[PDB]
């Protein structure tokens, strides 16, 4: 019977829309905007509007939660959907409100809430349905009494609709459809889906899991940067699955006079244990639960033995499910991460690049931006923010565009023209000006990412770039050769050259083309752990980058400590011994299994410590040569395609005559000749302004001041200031230590001895 | 302490019976960490009330702590706590039996085979083990899928009337698996015999001479007035397989093996120094007989010589408490020691004295026959195909440490799967031109792990040890011999 | 407690309102310092009477301190207190018109150089150019 379909938690708020697959549809044979017949249980029937969604499953069907209390059926049951081709235009509709909706109004119903709901709409309605319309602050319930034809009828331009008499009575089913969904949570994909797989299932059907016997988890932290919005992934979680999100806060369980404190919890508890599925929400733990060295009183150890009595309490019983938020996985209490209790860990981390936008997008939905706004763009310029400073920066742009034309909507006051209102379309300076008055939030904090730095920015260096293809791409693409032939694959690599050249860029364009997060570390934080603290923080570290498997870990400047350890200091070797010692364990400790690389890049590196140089550390060697021709060709073409033009000059000539030359000083000779465009132009803007002073007027018509080119002049005038960054000595001992490790593996051929 | 009072009377009311005390630190840590009144008076109420159980009744009180430091020491005195019992993380038996239990009520396929999975499950305990078979348990149920069907209020025999569990879902439970041992010491007796490494007569006599001996037949020892010896350092050049000796010799004597590196030893200067040497040597002992494996030894004064000249003071401290630590050593349990080292002539010679380390091994390079044999316990792997002779493999490979052979032999495995992934991606392209060209799975490339993958592997053949550490080692010996 | 929940809700029933809590770090002050008890139930108090502003409410909550360091981090989370302002020294200029004001009601004489007093006092603030 392939007519059925099991509902789901959908997306669309709209109380007539139902998304469905597309082979759905074409085994079906429904079209776009036809009216479905959907039947669930107590003999009810509801009329649907088919939409496309490619998100929903081909066996899930995407169907609100106001139709889902029309029909008398629960997420997760069985639904029968039918085409209705049979639907017939509606004469007159008869409404009523719902006795519990209607308190305290003293308005018309008609011209407030029905008229700009069946607006445009051509809602299909069947008799004995409820149907929601927002309105200044409250939802409205609507039930259809009457209505002609019956049932199914569709709202028409020419339809009589009458909402006069006395509001009915409460049906005792709540008949509802509010608060957030997953259309409101962004740049959070992965967090999502991992919270949706291990929380629906339990949820949902209360018995499957039982019947193989299989534990649900029995708490979720959920840790990241603060304000991100935790809360409202609860909510919306706890909204769309069903059931009775019971918040308690942190600081609402301490301001109270001490032993009272200790029942609040107890009760809750309880609250939420005959309400069947419920999903506790304890915000702030780590304020009534801290460290144990911040403690110095007797109270909050005795509600930290509480609620650790009463978690190990919630054995069995129902299938409440407790989620807890913090900040960072160490300032909770050590003991709440036994078995048991709190075991599974979601970190949400900072939103990056795509995610953002979305962000915005969920911010300016009524606003009616300008053509000319770039939310890419702005996307784009705006790191280190999280949710709540995105949202203050839309604010504070949209007070600004107010601001602006304060006048021109009748300054005083005077029931504020909404139209006029609306028309302050904000503008990409409001934007600008909101950006440069905004301090953002997270700054200081390590980023986990994909980076966007392809293989052609670079020359590519065919056969560094077949190296590194062997070592990363293989092992993660086609697993099951590898644990055929049982080879276990290489850890770690070391890359050795001269300064500057292609180390970031590589590392950062096999990690793109991997498709994996990337880590970065570098050398004065390397040096900020060395002066102090130097067994924590690769720890956490080391987690972080374990957690988000693959990813490909990136060590700038090892050699650095060793910098430290040889001078006339003599003093920090300790703590060289410190840092190294636990990088060396922790790599000890990293099972072959998980997909966590290593790549570290030393300038010189015969100062550092042969020890790191053994098996089951990093491994290879590789050399990275000096760009030569079409690796600088290709540099050069990167810089110069930010913005301007050079369509006046040879650029393989350059490469002849610049020969020796690192990328970092080909990057600078590309700057410089920008920096003369940018003299050259605003010299001539003050020339003009200055004879336009002396003579009103001059030039009424703006002729072409000069536009973005870079012309050959220029490219002589940038490149006389030329430097030859590295000199040869240092080419020379890099290739002397390259032969001296290559005359290990030196024997005369073969000759296919006795075979 | 009104409700302990109340549950030591009921207790004592109702026949011989087993008080369980659970999470005891929690109320019971160290003095000093106590910081209240009320910590202190429970703490004696308990103390109390355990000192009066004076005959009364056959009450047997059991607690359980994490680790043997947490507890006050209070409760270690004569007629209170003074029986230790440690319950260790399970073996690769006992991880096959828990697995056995907890795959009891799920309906497995006819495809599994526990052995490798327990194997590859090193560091995990009972509630990993759960977890990872929930886990498996799960994906076999997404991968199912509940594809539009009528599970209700008959769902449980509905789903359990056909389902199964498959290598990948144990697979995928391996990968999101993370496990709560690490960082964690290991004791358990180890698996490679004598048969993995290669000849050494001499070395094996001496070792089989040192440990076999005083244990099998301590009666002659006694009645002969025997002090057997405690230490013996083994030198010689670096990457010649030191540990596999001592594995193997554990093995064979069928007792425990602890292993302690490097990288822990200097972490220990800076910090705990006293407290990690006595529990691990107090473990050590409590666990005999054991064979105690000491790696790089020399690495200690490898951080005194330098610019810094600072770190050399806690070098010295742990030297110290090591010494002291053997110097405690008594021939009641049979505790074994055994250093390991490539530079022995920087090594204090506090060390080499009588009943501290005293008899010295050299480990000479293999050669010939033993070069054969390493070969030979490298020639397992799955895809070894027919493969060819190896005698000549070991003449031409004079001088040349087990590191260097396994690269040698390893390099050949990445050349074969990089033809074998060149093959499948070209074949896979030639099926894109031309559809249904392949309609019938012709065989995919055998495992040939053919001469001329090792002939090419072997070209980039290094000398990883070189010549002048040969003469340096045989000075040594020379002098040791007199 | 009760006297700050009162006057909460004293502020909150009569009309837009601007409450000013002066000297913030001497009930809010660093976690190291909290050594009694009584100062985290306050503490505690405050952030739940400052959350406890729901959508609909005039309150504007103005604060003063010292150095943005001593205040409780808790306290500067989105939703509290957010944005800073530092009310810096003022520079030459702004002693200038200091002694302006402080001058309206003074009966100066025709000697008085209040351009040089003002280059001269470095280092002042509004109390010691009153006094
Ligand atoms: N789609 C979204 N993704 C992430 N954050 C959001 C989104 N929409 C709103 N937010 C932010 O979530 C905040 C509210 O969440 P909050 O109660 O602060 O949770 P928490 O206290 O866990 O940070 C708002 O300030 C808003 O800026």
């Amino acid at each position: 019977r392939p007519n059925r379909l099991i509902v789901d938690e959908a997306i669309n708020e709209d109380n007539s829309v139902v998304s469905l697959s597309q082979p759905k549809m074409d085994e079906l044979q429904l079209f776009r905007g036809d009216t479905v017949l959907l039947k669930g249980k107590k003999r009810r029937e509801a009329v649907c509007i088919v939409l496309s969604d490619d998100t929903c499953s081909d066996e899930k069907i995407r169907m609100n939660r106001v139709v889902r209390n029309n029909l008398r059926v629960r997420l997760g049951d069985v639904i029968s959907i039918q085409p209705c081709p049979d639907v017939k235009y509606g004469k007159r509709i008869h409404v009523l409100p719902i006795d519990d909706t209607v308190e305290g109004i003293t308005g018309n119903l008609f011209e407030v809430y029905l008229k700009p709901y069946f607006l445009e709409a051509y809602r299909p309605i069947r008799k004995g349905d409820i149907f929601l319309v927002r309105g200044g602050m409250r939802a409205v319930e609507f039930k259809v009494v009457e209505t002609d034809p019956s049932p199914y009828c569709i709202v028409a331009p020419d339809t009589v609709i009458h909402c006069e008499g006395e509001p009915i009575k409460r049906e005792d089913e709540e008949e509802s459809l509010n608060e957030v969904g997953y259309d409101d949570i962004g740049g959070c994909r992965k967090q999502l889906a991992q919270i949706k797989e291990m929380v629906e299932l339990p949820l949902r059907h209360p018995a499957l899991f039982k019947a193989i016997g299989v534990k649900p988890p029995r708490g979720i932290l959920l840790y990241g940067p603060p304000g991100t919005g935790k809360t409202l992934i609860a909510r919306a979680v706890a909204n769309e699955t069903g059931a009775f999100f019971f918040l308690i806060n942190g600081p609402e369980i301490m301001s109270k006079l001490a032993g009272e404190s200790e029942s609040n919890l107890r009760k809750a508890f309880e609250e939420a244990e005959k309400n069947a599925p419920a999903i506790i929400f304890i915000d702030e733990l780590d304020a009534i639960a801290p460290k144990r060295e911040k403690t110095h009183g007797e109270v909050e150890r005795r509600i930290v033995s509480q609620l650790l009595t009463l978690m190990d309490g919630l054995k069995q019983r129902a299938h409440v499910i407790v989620m807890a938020a913090t900040n960072r996985p160490n300032s909770i209490d050590p003991a709440l991460r036994r078995f048991g209790r709190f075991d599974r860990e979601v970190d949400i981390g900072i939103p990056d690049a795509t995610g953002r936008l979305e962000i915005l997008q969920i911010h300016t939905k009524n606003m009616k931006l300008a053509d000319d706004v770039d939310l890419e763009q702005v996307a784009n310029e705006t790191h280190g923010h999280v949710g709540a400073d995105l949202a203050a920066l839309c604010s504070e742009a949209a007070l600004q565009a107010i601001r602006k034309k304060m006048d021109l909507i009748d300054l005083e006051d005077e029931t504020i023209d909404a139209e006029v209102m609306n028309s302050l379309a904000v503008t990409m300076d409001d934007f600008r000006w909101a950006l440069s008055q905004s301090n953002p939030s997270a700054l200081r904090e390590t980023v986990v990412e994909v980076p966007q730095v392809t293989w052609e920015d670079i020359g590519g260096l065919e056969d560094v770039k077949r190296e590194l293809q062997e070592l990363v791409q293989y092992p993660v693409e086609h697993p099951d050769k590898f644990l055929k032939f049982g080879m276990t694959p290489s850890k770690g690599v070391l890359f050795y050259g001269p300064p500057g050249c292609g180390k970031t860029l590589l590392a950062k364009a096999i990690a793109n083309e991997c498709q994996a997060n990337f880590i970065s570390i570098k050398g004065p934080e390397l040096l900020t752990m060395w002066f102090g603290e130097s067994e924590a923080n690769v720890r956490e570290i080391f987690d972080k980058a374990r957690q988000a498997a693959p990813c490909v870990l990136f060590f700038d400047e090892l050699d650095s400590i060793a910098k430290a350890r040889g001078g006339n200091i003599g003093d920090g070797g300790g703590a060289a011994d410190r840092v190294i010692n636990q990088i060396l364990t922790e790599m000890d400790g990293m099972s072959t299994k998980k997909n966590v690389f290593i790549i570290g890049a030393t300038n010189r590196p015969d100062i550092i410590d042969p020890a790191i140089l053994r098996p089951g550390r990093l491994d290879q060697l590789i050399y990275i040569p000096l760009p030569d021709e079409k690796s600088r060709v290709a540099i050069l073409k990167a810089n110069l395609r930010k913005s301007p033009v050079a369509k006046d000059v040879d650029l393989e000539f350059l490469a002849k005559m610049t020969n020796g030359f690192s990328g970092a000083d080909l990057t600078e000779i590309c700057q410089r000749a920008c920096k003369l465009a940018i003299r050259e132009s605003i010299e001539s803007e003050i020339r003009r302004e200055r004879e336009r002073q002396t003579n009103p007027s001059a030039m009424e018509v703006e002729e072409d001041d000069p536009v973005p080119e870079i012309r050959r002049d220029h490219f002589e005038e940038a490149m006389r200031f030329a430097r030859r960054s590295v000199s040869d000595n240092d080419i020379r001992k890099y290739e002397m230590f390259a032969q001296t490790l290559q005359q290990s593996r030196g024997f005369g051929s073969f000759r296919f001895p006795s075979g």
